[PDB]
């Protein structure tokens, strides 16, 4: 970058708010990923969506790459500066508007997080679901597709996000279902909603999301349910989903897991273990917990232990079980795998992947989604070339015996920098083709978080 470039950069949002600091430029290189690239050349910090509209027509004209970022929480390389360019750190603008408690709907800027919207919401009798473990932006979670342990009732980003704005990366302001709308459905047009969740940044800046936000339940019961196996806790966890219990949370911890959140937090016993939770009136709760305690007996399952203040911290173990991991030898690093399959081919696939991490000599934890057919395998290591190459191996070859299954590569983190051949696998040649035309026609230039995805 020319210093006339960076004094441009200046005009737009300020001195302040533009740096060409090898540290601050550094800390904006990486996300929590093992990725890691030369650092952005700048990181800027735009105050309003015009100045985001000004920098990015700026960029982009220029040749200069664009690199949105949120929170820096992906595990994908999704902020590496690949071939350098301008960060846009997206988080000043951090305003909560147009908040329709009658409507069920909110929207926010880049720099609210999903606690920053629950407590806006304390007192209204209102939510909003998606839960990934991190203080993410929620525009970053619109960016990425993602999803967390309360999806399986009350769906992931997709299933809750009802409109964007949109800086495209030439400069021009999209309002995606259109400028100040919100609804339930519709058939108007094609869905550019759609397209932008789980785009990455790779086809424009969200600067706004609007939200479907969700009744907060008449009563909570969490519980946890030991197993001996990792086949008897997902054949209950299969059998569950078959019988359609409404379950609020299911989230699968193998015994290696159970252990580093025991240590890192709780003291279950060391075992294979679902973290559940219910939501409805003592009424509807009572028929599911007799129902899920049936079909967890039937596998092995122990009697449910029970738990305001014991489920925060069985949750708050659970979204922080990257760090109990990673705590297991301080100083590592990780992978996380993101396969989802048919869950009738759940069984197989956990049960292999288990056998897998024993026959290897990597150190490897399992949690996550699994009534989403969804899991992550946490691979740690040191930061050791031969190791590095058996946990990306690993990871690959798991992810291609999801894809034989029918299933994904990614249930919810993305593809950023690590899975761009997986996805080349999972869609084939016509679908990459046609990704790659829907790319071209928003970012010409390919200068939209080049190098991800695609
Ligand atoms: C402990 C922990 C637990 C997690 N749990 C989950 C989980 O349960 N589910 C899940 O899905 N993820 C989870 N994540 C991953 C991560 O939190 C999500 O992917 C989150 O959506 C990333 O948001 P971010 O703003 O931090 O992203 P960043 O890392 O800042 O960016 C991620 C990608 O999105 C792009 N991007 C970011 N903001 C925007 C924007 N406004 N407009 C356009 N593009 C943008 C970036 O360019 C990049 O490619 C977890 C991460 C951690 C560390
Ligand atoms: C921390 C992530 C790598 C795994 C995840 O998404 C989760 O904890 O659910
Ligand atoms: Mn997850």
């Amino acid at each position: 970058l020319s210093q006339d470039f960076v004094e441009a950069l200046k005009a737009v949002v300020g001195s302040p708010h533009v740096s060409t600091a090898s540290a601050v430029r550094e800390q904006h290189g990486h996300d929590e990923s093992m990725h890691r690239c030369q650092p952005p050349d700048a990181v800027v910090w735009p105050q309003n969506v015009d100045q985001v509209s000004r920098v990015a027509s700026l960029c982009y004209n220029q040749g200069v790459p664009i690199i949105p970022f949120g929170t820096g929480t992906g595990v994908e390389g999704g902020v590496c500066a690949v071939q350098g360019g301008v960060c846009i750190n997206l988080t000043h603008m951090d305003q909560i508007t147009e908040l329709n408690t009658e409507d069920f709907s909110v929207v926010v800027e880049p720099g609210v997080t999903r606690k920053a919207l629950n407590t806006h919401l304390r007192d209204s009798g209102l939510w909003f679901p998606v839960d990934p473990g991190a203080d993410a932006s929620l525009c970053g979670m619109a960016a990425t597709g993602a999803s967390g342990t309360n999806a399986v009732r009350y769906g992931t980003m997709r299933d809750n996000v009802i409109n964007l704005e949109v800086v495209l990366p030439d400069g021009r302001l999209l309002h995606t279902a259109g400028r100040g709308r919100h609804y339930r459905k519709s058939a108007a047009g094609y869905n550019l909603t759609g397209l932008f969740v789980g785009s990455e940044g790779t086809l424009g800046i969200i600067t706004s999301t609007t939200l479907r936000l969700h009744p907060a339940p008449e009563a909570t019961v969490a519980a946890t349910c030991a197993f001996p196996s990792v086949q008897a806790a997902v054949d209950s966890t299969v059998q569950i989903l078959q019988a359609a219990v409404p379950v609020a949370r299911i989230e699968f911890l193998d015994d290696v897991m159970m252990d580093a959140c025991n240590r890192h937090s709780l003291n279950c016993p060391v075992a294979p273990t679902l973290f559940l939770e219910f939501h409805g009136s003592q009424q509807t709760l009572a028929e599911q917990l007799q129902r899920t305690e049936a079909i967890t007996q039937d596998n092995g399952g122990s009697h449910f232990s029970w738990a305001a203040e014991k489920r925060n911290e069985l949750w708050a173990a659970r979204h922080n079980a990257w760090y109990a991991a990673l705590a297991l030898s301080p100083g590592s690093k990780a992978y996380s795998t993101d396969v989802c399959v048919p869950i009738s081919r759940l069984p197989e696939i956990l049960v292999e992947t288990k056998e897998e991490i024993k026959a290897s000599k990597l150190t490897g934890a399992i949690v996550g989604h699994v009534g989403d057919g969804n899991f992550h395998c946490i691979l740690l290591v040191d930061p050791d070339a031969e190791e590095q190459r058996r946990v990306k191996a690993f990871a690959e070859n798991l992810g291609r015996r999801a894809l034989a299954l029918g299933g994904t590569c990614t249930g919810e983190h993305g593809i950023g920098l690590g899975k761009r051949q997986l996805l080349q696998e999972e869609v084939g040649p016509v679908g990459v083709e046609t990704m790659r035309q829907l790319k071209n026609t928003l970012d010409p230039r390919g200068l939209m978080n080049p190098g991800k995805v695609l």
